[PDB]
């Protein structure tokens, strides 16, 4: 699982 | 920007 | 921004 | 910026 | 910013 | 598990 | 899994 | 799975 908030 | 890989 | 998962 | 790898 | 996981 | 807040 | 950003 | 954006 990968979460990237930018 | 939101990326969610599950 | 928000993510919730299960 | 938030990165969460699980 | 916040993450909670289990 | 990797959390990176920047 | 990998993320790169700028 | 992959995403690239600019």
């Amino acid at each position: 699982a990968e979460v990237v908030f930018t």
